[PDB]
């Protein structure tokens, strides 16, 4: 706890231990979960651990996970935070397609206001997706980003986040609206961001990790499943002990179906890393 466990998201303070409700639908994220009484189970036990950030999409499942966060949550305290992302929309086939004309966007906010039950969004993230490959990869985002700030002025949308970006995207971006978060692949595997996550920290934008445990080599797995045994703990809440300690600036959206899974999430607080275990953890990526 050298680092707090909060942090200012746009105007509010957030619990750096937040939930990602990605895991809140069928299989590939598409259809409705396996049992809609647990979903709602799992976020009111959320609330009452703690958390006051969920990150959520209307394209998860499309349409339902949102609902199941209205039906299990709505009316939402004025300490909640609700993030969601636009610019993708779901085939059919269960596909994930890029969705970044203006009717598109506009028509995402709007069925997020909808299904969320909301009258302005706290945080919209603008997912980008340039290239044919999965990751961050440049171009110009200033046509998209335009739409999400036109919306903003019109009270739609607080704030604005991004998704999926690289450091020139987070810069230009930053010349046409206020940025309050950026959301990027990174785990104690997959450092590329480091020098961002510091820059981003130092000007006081929120930096959101997703994939907190994977993408790991037998070696790494294994290095961390050691490091978690030595401390009675989990390699799930080491890596999440680890990313909070990492940067103040981190919040943690950690997803999961389980009541047991979300307990244990949260009692990642808890864990204390020594610098002995840091510098194991530290080396995992090299
Ligand atoms: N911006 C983007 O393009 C994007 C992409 C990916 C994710 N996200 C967001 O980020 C959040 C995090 O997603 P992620 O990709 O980072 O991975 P993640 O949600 O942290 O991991 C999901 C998997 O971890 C399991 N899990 C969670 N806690 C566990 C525990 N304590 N022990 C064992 N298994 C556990 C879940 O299974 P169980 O259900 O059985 O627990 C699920 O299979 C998502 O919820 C979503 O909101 C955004
Ligand atoms: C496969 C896949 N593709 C795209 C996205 C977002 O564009 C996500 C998560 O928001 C995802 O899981
Ligand atoms: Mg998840």
């Amino acid at each position: 706890h050298m680092s707090s466990n909060t942090f200012t998201l746009g105007t509010k303070s957030v619990n750096r231990l937040g939930y990602g409700a990605m895991q809140l639908a069928g299989p590939g994220v598409f259809g409705p979960p396996r049992d809609r009484h647990v979903a709602i189970t799992v976020l009111r036990e959320a609330l009452a651990l703690g958390v006051n950030h969920i990150d959520t999409s209307d394209f998860y499942g499309p349409h339902v996970t949102n609902q199941i966060i209205r039906e299990a949550l709505y009316p939402y305290s004025d300490d909640l935070t609700i993030v969601t992302k636009i610019g993708a929309r779901r085939g059919e086939d269960a596909s994930w397609l890029p969705a970044f004309s203006p009717a598109e966007l506009q028509k995402a906010v709007h069925d997020n206001l909808r299904n969320l039950g909301l009258d302005v969004l706290d945080v919209v993230n603008l997912r980008v997706m340039m290239g044919d490959g999965h990751g961050p990869a440049e171009g110009s985002i200033e046509a998209s980003l335009t739409v999400l700030a036109e919306m903003q002025q019109q009270g739609l949308v607080k704030h604005i986040g991004l998704s999926n970006v690289t450091p020139t995207q987070v810069a230009e971006a930053r010349k046409i609206a206020e940025i309050v978060c950026v959301q990027n692949e990174y785990n104690i595997a997959h450092r590329a961001d480091d020098a961002m996550i510091d820059a981003l920290a130092h000007d006081g934008i929120a930096y959101v990790p997703f994939f907190p445990l994977g993408g790991f080599t037998p070696l790494q797995s294994s290095t961390l499943s050691d490091v978690a045994a030595s401390l009675g703990a989990t390699p799930m809440q080491v890596a999440l002990a680890w990313l909070l300690q990492r940067s103040p600036n981190i919040l943690l959206i950690p997803g999961t179906s389980s009541v047991a899974h979300l307990r244990e999430n949260m009692a990642a607080e808890k864990l204390h890393l020594s610098e002995e275990v840091l510098s194991t953890l530290d080396g995992i990526s090299r």
